[PDB]
C-alpha cells in the first residue's frame, strides 16, 4: 500500500497531433486508465497529475476569438478549467475501468493551486507561448495596455509568453492527502497547478503564469512523503546522446551524475530537461528512487523493472 | 449541524451577466464574506451554485473559433464551470475563513448527477442557454448541429436544452467525505455533470443542464442534511403584491406552496424550481427548508428570515 506521484504526458489525454476533440481524448485517456488500474492492481496508492498544454491554449485560443468587447478570461482561470476538464476525462474513465474489474471506488479531482515566488527570473523573462498568433497592432495594444509580453514566430505574428517560475509549495497539498487517504487513486495538480504568489498580509493571489507539471509533480511527491516519483512519457525513458550517434538508454543512474548531463544540456529544456530535473530534485530531498520511463510499460516501470531509476548520491 | 446552501447568480457574477474575472471575483468576495459569517456561526457546510452565465460564456466562446476546430460538448463545459466558479469561491472563502480564525482549506468537488434518458425534458427543451443569436445564424446552427432555439420577445434566439430531473448524485460519496473533512465544501456546481446509466455500469455523459436548486434538494437528503438553503435576490416567496398584507411568506407549509406552485404563482423560470426543491427537501427528510436573500444569509439559516418551509 505505497504511495506513488505519477506524473502523466500528452500521450495520456490527448491524441496524435494534439487533438483536443472530446473524441481523441476519451481513446486516449482509455487507454491510460487500463494501464492506471493495473498499477492499481499490484497494490499502489497514487496521486496522478498530468499536462495541460493543448487544451489550455485551446482554451485561450476559444477566448481571443470572441468579439473584442466580451471579456477574456485569465490564463489562470484558463488553467483551473483544464484541471476539471481532463480531470473528469480521467476520473470517468478509470472507475468505470476499475468498476468493470469489480472495483466500486470513487476518483477525486482536486482544484489544486501551487506557490510561486514573485522573484523567479520567469516574471520578467517570460518565454511559454501560449494562445493563438496576434498581430502586431493587437499584440503591440495589449502590451501598453496589459503589459503582456510577445515573441515574434517567424512563421508570422506574434505568441504571447508567460512566465513559467519553479514551484515552490503545493498549496492544496492536504487536501491531496486528505484525497489519497480515501481513495487509492486521485488526480491533482493537473497543468502544474493554478499559480499562486503570497502578497503582503498573508493574501494569496493568482497569477498568469504557468508551472512546470514534472517539476511540480516532484515537489509534491516530496510534500506528500510519496514512496516513488514516476514520470511517464513516451519514451523508454532517458538516454544520453539522445536521438544521436552514441545514443544509449540508462537503466539506472545516480542523481549526482544525471546532474552532470544535465548542466552540459544533454537534456531538452523543451522536454527531458524538466522531467530530469525533477527527479533528481525528489532523490535529493527524499533520499528515494524516482523513474521516468514509457506510460506503455508503467507496470514495470513502477516495479522498477522497466524506464531509467534515478538513484540516490 | 449540515446545511445545504445553494447559491444564484448574485453570488457569483455582476447584473446583465457579466463575467469579467473582476466583477466575479468582487461578487464572490461579496457572497463568501457572508458565508464566512454563517460558518463562524457553527454551520458545517455544501455550497452549490449555478452557472447559466459561466456555461453560455464557454458556448460562446468554442463556438467563435473557425468551425473546423473541435468543440467541447456541453457535459465538458459544465465541468470546466466547475472548476472556475468552485476556484473563485474556494480562493475568497479561504481567505475569509482566514482573517475570522479559521484556517481551513476548502474542497471543490468535480459532481456528476444521475438523470434519466427517458425524462420528458430530451425531446421537449426548454432550457436557455448560450448566447443570443440572430435568425440565420440559428438556423443555420440548427443544420449544423441540429441545435433546437426559442425566440424572445426581442426576436433573438438561444439555445434550448434539456434540463431532466435529478435521479442522484453520483459523487455523493467524495462529497460527504469532503464535508467530513471540512465545514465549507463546494459541490454540484451548476446542478452538475448529467450523465445516464447505459448497459452494465456505464454511466454515458449526456447534453443536458440539470437545475441547481432541484439538484442541491437532491443531494440534501442523500447527506442527511439539517437544512436546505436556497439563497436568492428576493427576501423570500411573494405571493401578494399588493399594496396591503405581508410582502414576503416568513413560513408556509409545504401543501399550502404546493398549492400556490400549481396555480402558477411562481414561474418555471426562476422561483418555481427553488419552491419545488423546498418542498421535495421537507416532504421527504422532515425537515426545514428556507428560501431567502444571500443578504440575509445569517438570519436566514437561523430561521428568522426568509420563507421557511415546514412539514403540512
Amino acid at each position: 500500500g505505497r504511495l506513488a506521484v505519477i506524473a502523466l504526458g500528452g500521450n495520456a489525454i490527448a491524441g496524435p497531433g494534439m487533438d483536443v476533440s472530446v473524441e481523441s481524448q476519451t481513446a486516449a485517456v482509455k487507454r491510460a486508465s487500463s494501464i492506471i488500474a493495473d498499477v492499481l492492481a499490484d497494490g499502489w496508492r497514487s496521486v496522478i497529475t498530468h499536462g495541460n498544454g493543448p487544451q489550455v491554449g485551446y482554451l485561450s485560443e476559444a477566448f481571443e476569438a470572441l468579439p473584442p468587447e466580451r471579456p477574456r478570461q485569465p490564463l489562470y482561470i484558463a488553467t483551473a478549467m483544464t484541471q476539471a476538464w481532463i480531470g473528469l476525462l480521467l476520473k470517468h474513465s478509470l472507475e468505470e475501468e476499475l468498476r468493470r474489474r469489480g472495483l466500486n471506488v470513487l476518483v477525486p479531482v482536486v482544484i489544486s493551486r501551487v506557490l510561486v515566488d514573485v522573484s523567479d527570473p520567469s516574471f520578467n523573462n517570460p518565454s511559454k507561448p501560449v494562445g493563438p498568433i496576434y498581430g502586431r497592432e493587437e499584440a503591440e495594444e495589449l502590451s501598453r495596455r496589459y503589459g503582456w509580453v510577445f515573441k515574434r514566430d517567424p512563421r508570422g505574428g506574434f505568441r504571447r509568453v508567460v512566465p513559467s517560475p519553479r514551484p515552490v509549495s503545493i498549496v492544496d497539498r492536504d487536501l491531496i492527502a486528505e484525497a489519497s487517504a480515501e481513495s487509492p487513486a486521485v488526480v491533482a495538480l493537473g497543468g502544474g497547478g493554478v499559480p499562486v504568489v503570497e502578497r503582503p498580509g498573508g493574501v494569496l493571489e493568482p497569477v498568469e503564469a504557468v508551472v512546470d507539471k514534472d517539476l511540480a509533480s516532484s515537489l509534491l511527491a516530496t510534500q506528500l512523503n510519496a514512496d516513488l516519483l514516476v514520470i511517464l512519457t513516451d519514451v523508454p525513458g532517458v538516454a544520453v546522446n539522445y536521438g544521436r550517434e552514441g545514443e544509449r538508454w540508462l537503466r539506472r543512474a545516480a542523481a549526482s551524475e544525471l546532474k552532470k548531463y544535465l548542466r552540459e544540456g544533454h537534456f531538452p529544456p523543451g522536454s527531458m530537461g524538466p522531467k530530469v530535473e525533477a527527479a533528481i530534485s525528489f532523490v535529493e530531498r527524499t533520499g528515494k528512487p524516482a523513474v521516468i520511463g514509457s506510460l506503455e510499460e508503467a507496470r514495470q516501470v513502477l516495479s522498477l523493472q522497466a524506464g531509467t531509476v534515478v538513484m540516490l548520491g
